[PDB]
């Protein structure tokens, strides 16, 4: 029932998921002047060289590229994290217009889109158990701006034709998520939540400072997707972002001086 319309969008979610008004909700606005460098942060390790992608799925919210997480293959370690976090999927949030689409904002600036690489803490054995823990997940967030094309994104753009409507999937093997990273791994980190229902407060957020650039044509292909299922009235999959939530008693830490 929840979605991103006037009748079922983020302002309505709290009626089915009261944690929507919780103490560690995401996303947030990152006030870069209030964020503090934290010398206790260890180097961030993004280790994706043995990633094994499997499939791409339109789940009615976004599209997810899913990975084989049955072994340590593609993992996130270091930074604010304790232990090893395994990549399970990535997806994006985007706008109807280039001036909006990201979930996190930076000094109130909205980006055209935001990539979420989702990882779970291997100490909990599987994703389902990890989402019952306050340090169960780590999401690596990457902003997208419109400018030059991102070559590493093109294979995603070109399969979207095949998963236009909710519940469609396609084989998506041998995709290398390293092609979606910016040059610098400088980040902000804070404790938060899933940004969609069930909005569970399990996430260590790691949001990169440097955006990647994608072309107008690339983001336009995202906006041709549908929220609805085949045969249903066409609802373009656009503006699938939750706005910034109250920071409450949290501190955002920076990895850079
Ligand atoms: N935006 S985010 O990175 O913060 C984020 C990351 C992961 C999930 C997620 O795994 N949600 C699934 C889940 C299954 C079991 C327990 C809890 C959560 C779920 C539940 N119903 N559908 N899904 C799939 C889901 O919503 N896919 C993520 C695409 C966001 S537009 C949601 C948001
Ligand atoms: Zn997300």
């Amino acid at each position: 029932h929840w979605g991103y319309g006037k009748h079922n969008g983020p302002e309505h979610w709290h009626k089915d998921f009261p944690i929507a008004k919780g103490e560690r909700q995401s996303p947030v606005d990152i006030d870069t002047h209030t964020a503090k460098y934290d010398p206790s942060l260890k180097p961030l390790s993004v280790s994706y060289d043995q990633a094994t992608s499997l499939r791409i799925l339109n789940n009615g919210c976004a599209f997810n590229v899913e990975f084989d997480d049955s072994q340590d293959k593609a993992v996130l370690k270091g930074g604010p994290l304790d232990g090893t976090y395994r990549l399970i999927q990535f997806h994006f949030h985007w706008g109807s217009l280039d001036g909006q689409g990201s979930e996190h904002t930076v000094d109130k600036k909205k980006y055209a889109a935001e990539l979420h690489l989702v990882h779970w803490n291997t100490k909990y054995g599987d994703f389902g158990k990890a989402v019952q823990q306050p340090d169960g997940l780590a999401v690596l967030g990457i902003f997208l701006k419109v400018g030059s094309a991102k070559p590493g994104l093109q294979k995603v753009v070109d399969v979207l034709d095949s998963i236009k409507t909710k519940g469609k999937s396609a084989d998506f093997t041998n995709f290398d998520p390293r092609g979606l990273l910016p040059e610098s791994l400088d980040y902000w980190t804070y404790p938060g939540s899933l940004t969609t229902p069930p909005l569970l407060e399990c996430v260590t957020w790691i949001v990169l400072k440097e955006p990647i650039s994608v072309s107008s044509e690339q983001v336009l292909k995202f906006r041709k997707l549908n929220f609805n299922g085949e045969g249903e009235p066409e609802e373009l999959m656009v503006d699938n972002w939750r706005p910034a939530q109250p920071l409450k008693n949290r501190q955002i830490k920076a990895s850079f001086k």
